[PDB]
């Protein structure tokens, strides 16, 4: 399934912060739920799966240390929800950020 890269959410559904939070339940899991949300992340039940609520773009396997909107910006570049949020400059810092990680651990 391709990202979707348009400035239109994939889920209007869960365009809001608090319809996403509903979402999570109790959860158990290394990131905290009020993090991935407002990174526009939305639970699908099944372990530590999010989605983008904006480009649809799945996450799983979070480590305790990974930041949602670090992770978002990874994944799923042409997110325009990402872009809004966070700006390109953000964007571009956090790739050239893991390229050198992909880099000097090599
Ligand atoms: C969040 C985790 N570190 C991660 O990168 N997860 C990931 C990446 C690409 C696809 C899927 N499903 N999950
Ligand atoms: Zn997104």
């Amino acid at each position: 399934n391709f990202p979707n890269s348009t400035n239109l959410p994939r889920n209007p559904s869960m365009a809001d912060y608090e319809a996403r939070i509903f979402t999570f339940g109790t959860w158990i899991y290394s990131v905290n739920k009020e993090q991935l949300a407002r990174a526009g992340f939305y639970a699908l039940g099944e372990g530590d799966k999010v989605k983008c609520f904006h480009c649809g773009g799945g996450l799983t396997d979070w480590k305790p240390s990974e930041d949602p909107w670090e992770q978002h910006a990874k994944w799923y570049p042409g997110c325009k929800y990402l872009l809004e949020q966070k700006g390109q400059e953000y964007i571009n810092n956090i790739h050239l950020t893991h390229s050198l990680e992909e880099c000097l651990v090599r």
